């Protein structure tokens, strides 16, 4: 590794990796899923009525946004969605000590998996959590990708999974 590719670490935090994983959009869309979703992976609802989502953005946002939203906003909300999904894994009982035990590049991909499924569909993963307690990396992943998280839209997950096996940011590099 260069010197330069040894700076890459310190560039990366789990603000760039779900910027990575989520993208930025500035205008309500559809997820691989098919939810309306906006900013950097907010999820707006999962009601198929669109006027239900721009009410949720509203809300959220605290102006007429009409759809539409600045990148200083989706910067906003994202921070909120990220100290959300860590106050969640924290004040959980069964996520705490997995992530606790956890090296810092994989508490990101813990926040991350998260902030994508929830706490309670992360919590539920009974095996691959004991599997991540137990630094089995391989099988955590293989585990990981079983799942209807993963499956149902690979490409914004299996950078996650790539992290929880290596630990390591390689799964972001040349974009």
């Amino acid at each position: 590794p260069t010197t330069e590719n040894l700076y890459f670490q310190g560039s990366m935090n789990i603000f760039e990796m779900l910027r990575i994983d989520e993208g930025l959009r500035l205008k309500i869309y559809k997820d691989c899923e098919g939810y309306y979703t906006i900013g950097i992976g907010h999820l707006l609802t999962k009601s198929p009525d669109l006027n239900a989502a721009k009410s949720e953005l509203d809300k959220a946002i605290g102006r007429n946004c009409n759809g539409v939203i600045t990148k200083d906003e989706a910067e906003k909300l994202f921070n909120q969605d990220v100290d959300a999904a860590v106050r969640g894994i924290l004040r959980n009982a069964k996520l705490k000590p997995v992530y606790d035990s956890l090296d810092a590049v994989r508490r990101c991909a813990a926040i991350n998996h998260v902030f994508q499924m929830g706490v309670t569909g992360v919590a539920g993963f009974t095996n691959v959590l004991r599997m991540l307690q137990q630094k089995r990396w391989d099988e955590a992943a293989v585990n990981l990708a079983k799942s209807r998280w993963y499956n149902q839209c690979p490409d914004r997950a299996k950078r996650v999974i790539t992290t929880f096996r290596t630990g390591t940011w390689d799964a972001y590099k040349n974009l």
